[PDB]
């Protein structure tokens, strides 16, 4: 899934930086389905992906549905990582959750 | 050899958290600055990443600005890896650690 999350990435930056939001919607696309894959497989670190660009589509838009979902999956990664016993995961996903609420 | 330092190294840092025994965080800022320093020549940005969190952890009970001189200068080096890499994840993890640093007290 290397691949559908650079080029997700890159339609943000493409959207924010043209104002098509077609491109938006194409890269929310792509996260669902990268989203869908870390969340069946339990990949704290494609989840930690998907968050970083939900991110930076919150800090461009500031949609509180997206926010919403960020945190949604920050959960995700925290059951993830408390399961594992990742402290380190458990941390990280801690400084993205100030992240998201900064960006707001 | 590095991971099982650094876990030592988050353990002793809880431990005294715990406790109150400084001594303990004298001997996880040694376990790191000798991590740190592998970890470097690794190119393991997760290592890297690692020890940065720990090294955040004890700023905030003990206030030490060697400490936070030394997180930083990991931050630099873990940037210049994703620049390498051209990973912009690696960046952002960077940028949201950074936050971190700079607001401790
Ligand atoms: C991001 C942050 C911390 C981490 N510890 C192990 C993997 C990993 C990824």
């Amino acid at each position: 899934m290397e691949e559908e999350i650079e080029e997700a990435y890159d339609l943000v930056e493409e959207a924010e930086k043209t104002g098509d939001t077609s491109l938006l919607k194409k890269a929310k696309e792509l996260l669902d389905k990268v989203a869908e894959e870390a969340t069946k497989s339990g990949n704290p670190i494609l989840l930690i992906r998907v968050i970083i660009i939900l991110i930076k589509i919150v800090r461009n838009s500031g949609d509180p549905s997206v926010a919403a979902l960020a945190r949604e999956l920050l959960e995700k990664l925290e059951e993830i990582a408390e399961k594992e016993g990742n402290r380190f995961i458990e941390a990280m996903g801690e400084a993205l959750r100030t992240q998201i609420e900064r960006a707001l």
